[PDB]
């Protein structure tokens, strides 16, 4: 049984209470919702271990999405941050502004999106797990994961040093590849990993360029505040 | 840094390495979809993924990678990361959405189960193999935790395949690029390598056999094992 306040009249983005370490994945779909101006609700999950939530996301994490299918026949779900970006782009990015307009654009977008999904994303998550959450400290494992993060920054830096390559996938504009990468490739996160972000200057310039976008600013503000307003958990007003 | 003499792009070129039990579980993924769709393609066996010319194709310096002609045939494009090679082949060659998804509903579940593999089981399996075989020092506590995380991913797949009529991971009716991406890390041989009893996940085992019975999957496994063991060891294989 779902909570009484969980209804799907539009896209519902599932998040947790905003903290330094709880927002770096949930901010990704929120950035794209803000960029495209998609109507949406915010549901603050008290416990991702709740049986009702595992029916939405079997991996028992945020972000997750419930939405009405375009024909209204089904309730659709998206879970895994990369999948939430793919879903929003499919349903709402009509012109492929962030999803890609043609096979050539999508070939590069999917390369840099998947690189984050498979390499930096999971490496960063395992680094955080062993550094903070694992009952035993395994410094040899932590150091190897930190080393792997620097290799991923090296790859992103190489790409952004190519002539006229202002963004990761396309030269001209940011895509879901850029949105997926940003939260794990910015000064604050680099400092958490114990890295000097200035040692990747084109990657830092790129992170500031993305950070100056109004949709990205709004997304970061809102994800920090969720659960700290008038309502702590459930459907926000 | 100059491309080898025998590297030309007159059609889709799939970059692989010499076939072994632990060198084919990512390269087999695009090869399965190519065989399912009957896409014309060449095979290029890379001797050293560390070679500068190869890093210009895949900056992550791994297989699989693809070079192909653009739709209009005037330009060359690239796909790298196994999940990206599946998304590209589906975009360029699966116009009926048989494996890529025909509508927003289908693609929502395809992308959920494809991304779950790309983010969770795939990278966890890769880290497991790295610490087990490749890392200069054995870290058994790390290896054990990664092995435990694999069993959690198996539990999720088992739950999905226990749902009424859910014959495949994403769609009830047919396999998709989600199923193709998952199969190589969710079959008896790979489970045995991880030191797991695959029988503990009966619906997952039944699914792996159902996928394995497909003629395109049989052709992919037989071919990927042989790359680099034929009359030509490295470079562009003769079709
Ligand atoms: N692979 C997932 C990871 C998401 C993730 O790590 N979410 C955290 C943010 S706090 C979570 O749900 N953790 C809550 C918990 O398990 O306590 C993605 O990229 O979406
Ligand atoms: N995340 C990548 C991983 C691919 C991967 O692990 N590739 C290995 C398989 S052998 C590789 O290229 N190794 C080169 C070598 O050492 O021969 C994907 O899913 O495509």
């Amino acid at each position: 049984e779902r909570p009484s306040d969980l209804v799907v009249n539009r896209l519902v983005l599932f998040v947790v209470k905003g903290t330094a370490t709880s927002t770096h994945n949930t901010v990704k779909p929120l950035i794209l919702l803000e960029e495209l101006g998609v109507p949406h609700d915010i549901y603050v999950v008290e416990k991702v271990s709740a049986p009702w939530f595992s029916e939405i996301n079997p991996h028992k994490m945020v972000p997750a999405i419930l939405d009405r299918s375009p024909d209204g026949r089904d309730t659709l779900r998206a879970w895994e941050s990369t999948s939430t970006l793919m879903y929003i782009a499919d349903a709402y990015d009509k012109d492929g502004t962030f999803g890609g307009r043609n096979v050539q654009e999508r070939s590069e977008i999917n390369n840099w999106l998947t690189l984050h999904t498979a390499a930096l994303g999971p490496t960063a998550k395992y680094w955080l797990y062993f550094y903070k959450l694992h009952p035993e400290k395994l410094p040899k494992t932590i150091e190897k994961l930190r080393s792997n993060i620097t290799v991923q920054y090296d790859i992103l830096e190489r790409r952004l040093n190519e002539p006229g390559q202002q963004y990761l996938a396309l030269k001209d504009r940011p895509t879901i590849a850029d949105i997926a990468t940003l939260p794990f490739a910015m000064k604050s996160t680099a400092e958490l990993f114990g890295l000097e972000f200035e040692k990747w200057p084109k990657l830092q310039e790129w992170s500031v360029r993305m950070g100056e976008r109004e949709a990205v600013k709004r997304a970061w503000q809102r994800v920090a505040g969720f659960g700290h307003g008038e309502k702590e958990y459930g459907m926000l007003e």
